[PDB]
């Protein structure tokens, strides 16, 4: 509360470990869905289904130029781009298998890094 601030967690590498974080999931082999945002003209339903779109690419602009606040943003785009995917396709698809995939290596890198 006012003038009564918990110890300060030290935020000064985030910015650099997310930047590392994203490299990791940009060079994976299962990113190729990610990478760049779905092209809305070409997916028939995506545009009204997926209310918030989100890629790779998108999060690597948005992190190069300071529109994450914090590491919790970061991670919710991330996040956003995972379960975007598991909205849209089924499982047992390559897309669908690749979503979960990488959400699970996202959540391990996350926490080896920041917990």
């Amino acid at each position: 509360s006012m003038s009564v601030k918990k110890p300060k967690r030290d935020d000064s590498k985030d910015l650099a470990l997310c930047s590392m974080i994203l490299t990791e999931m940009e060079t994976h082999e299962d990113a190729w869905p990610f990478l760049l945002p779905v092209n809305l003209k070409l997916v028939p339903g995506y545009k009204k289904v997926i209310k918030k779109p989100m890629d790779f690419s998108t999060i690597r602009e948005k992190l190069s130029s300071g529109q994450y606040p914090n590491l919790e943003t970061f991670a919710l785009d991330v996040r956003l781009v995972f379960d975007n995917c598991e909205t849209f396709n089924e499982d047992d698809s390559d897309i669908g298998r690749a979503g979960h995939n990488m959400r699970k290596y996202f959540e391990k890198k996350w926490t080896d890094t920041f917990k």
